[PDB]
């Protein structure tokens, strides 16, 4: 009575989180109010709001000098808000182009100012992530933006470059808090919460405070990072139920053993599915190079569009949700974020085997 | 075991809505998923998403030519997005200045282009709403913006001007769907949902489609109205649980007899409290003129700051939440949105009487 949910965004939440939030949904901690009916400047909501920030940092080793912001508008709004805040006249926003979400991010930056493609995997049809360990950039680079996990193509960086005084910025929408990383490599990371952290309606932005101490004063108040830093994301009404749900997911992540624990669990999930593809005698084919494989979104094809359509419908009828890939990629996508249980992955590879043999 | 919740934003939800959403929070309609774990491009979420729009229009008499959008960022983001979309070079954004939220809206518009104060109640310290039936505006007016209910001052317009070819725009954050109005008077109305429609994290924007058929192409994609119109608010991931909760509130509003029913109920609630103030032999004093009184946010003072502090603490100890007014106004504010039951209002006037006599 739980669907095999492979949705890519919004996506699975841990059942335990759903049950906890359900239980106190009408009356939170005997206050006689739902968390949804409380003031965002009240102590009860504020405890949740602040706890979420601290837990998030703690999962990342609690490096100093970083502020966790909760901003509305999704990752797509960050695509504009980042160059609005950081792309000064005369500077160039540099992008690493690894597929669909990098392309969206670049497009927005061009509306705001000068851009440059600093690296690209388009020549491999996004199968081969670019090597970034070098990359050359200019002095007048405003930042280097990359996408840590290309949710649609199924490619994912294992590591990130040292960019010196050029701030590194990462769209980590589809893999944030799936794996340890060194936040100090980045000036800003961001993620719509709805892939690996909870509900839609909240974007987590973690920013180096020295980079946003004085935001451009010509910008709309709600599009300045300092509005959020200096007002603790409460300048206006925050997405308070969404942040409450992020806090509950963060508690769950710690229960699962933190980022190192979920990474191990996710590697196991992913390894099962990649093995099912790799041992399929070519019946299933991974979309990206082995060394670029994502552990969050596993993309693969069959020998024909007809077979892929059959896979999608038959999977849907056996209770799998969300496996059809994006049209630009075609084929299938198994999204296997933290909360997607190993059991769903087992069911999926069992199904993959049954399908293959039922076609054999 | 329900608090007497007079919070001003986020605020009370109907208990019935909380109970319905609690009941299907883990498993929505036997899908084996929460509504929160579903794809926003799936049929199940889409039914909710589209239903909410239709129900909203239906509550307003279903006038043609209007699109209901769900936008993130709160009403505060609309303060920028409205002039970004409508304040063309050479045109002037005209504002009606009625207190704190009008002032916030004007401030944002000045970042974007030329503004003008077309009417103001500042000379009455915002006690006396301006008469708008006339108002003079120029040819080069981009729009006339007003605030239908000034949530902090407790003032509210009973009616709106006929502005001809100049679009009328209304911030109805704190009174939307509390009363019938003629949507055809407006080119755009908007409201953060968290005052009278549900959860925080969603802003309802209802726009005349002929006004936004081609939004300014220099704007960030997420700050164009046509992105939302043409993609049915699903260009990116929407605040899907928030929209689900708005849909549930809209069902409740219809159950309560629609806008005409809730208006009557709210008038009764409000009348009880205004009577308690007016019959108090001056112990309680309304902040605004009788003819400008809001039925959503009732503001009042006592003879001294000391008495007001006593009121606030004693009310808090008897289980009233949120009655302390904003500092700029001082005194008290009873926020009595649709979902605040008559019973809370009864408890409040009983308390007001007990307090008064316990000081007498
Ligand atoms: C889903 C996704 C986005 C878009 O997020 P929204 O909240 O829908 O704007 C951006 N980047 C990546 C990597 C994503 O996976
Ligand atoms: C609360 C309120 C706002 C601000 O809404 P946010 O969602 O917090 O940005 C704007 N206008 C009015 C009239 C309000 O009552």
């Amino acid at each position: 009575e739980r669907a095999y949910n492979f949705n890519a965004g919004p996506a699975a939440l841990p059942l335990e989180v759903l049950e906890r939030a359900q239980a106190e949904f009408v009356d939170y901690q005997h206050t006689g109010m739902s968390i949804m009916e409380m003031s965002h400047r009240g102590a009860v909501y504020e405890a949740v709001h602040n706890e979420a920030q601290a837990r998030l940092l703690a999962l990342l080793g609690n490096p100093t000098g970083y502020k966790v912001l909760f901003i509305q508008g999704g990752a797509s709004t960050q695509f504009a808000m980042i160059p609005m805040n950081f792309l000064k006249e005369g500077q160039t926003a540099n992008y690493v182009m690894t597929g669909s979400w990098a392309s969206k991010a670049l497009k927005e930056a061009k509306l705001i100012g000068d851009t440059h493609v600093a690296a690209s995997s388009e020549a491999s049809n996004y199968m081969t992530l670019p090597k970034l360990q070098e990359i050359q950039l200019q002095d007048n680079a405003a930042y280097l933006h990359l996408t840590s996990n290309e949710t649609i193509e199924g490619a994912q960086f294992k590591a990130f470059p040292d960019t010196g005084s050029v701030p590194l910025i990462g769209d980590m929408s589809s893999d944030i808090l799936s794996r340890p990383f060194d936040l100090n490599q980045f000036g800003l990371v961001y993620a719509g919460a709805q892939k690996n952290l909870g509900p839609s309606g909240v974007t987590v932005v973690i920013v180096r405070e020295d980079l946003v101490a004085e935001s451009p004063k010509h910008l709309p108040t709600m599009l300045r990072y300092d509005t959020y830093v200096k007002n603790n994301s409460l300048y206006n009404t925050p997405p308070s139920f969404g942040i409450y749900m992020v806090n509950e997911v963060l508690k769950w992540i710690e229960e699962r053993g933190g980022l190192e624990g979920v990474q191990q669990a996710n590697r196991k999930k992913a390894s099962l599915i990649y093995d099912a593809i790799d041992q399929s005698g070519g019946f299933y084919r991974g979309c990206v190079d082995v060394d670029s494989r994502s552990d969050m979104n596993i993309t693969f094809r069959l020998a024909s569009e007809e077979l892929e359509k059959e896979f999608v419908k038959a999977s849907e009828q056996e209770g799998f949700v969300g496996l059809k890939g994006h049209r630009s990629v075609g084929g299938l996508r198994a999204s296997i974020y933290n909360a997607v249980p190993y059991e769903s992955c087992e069911a999926l590879v069992q199904f993959m085997e049954h399908f293959k043999r039922s076609r054999g």
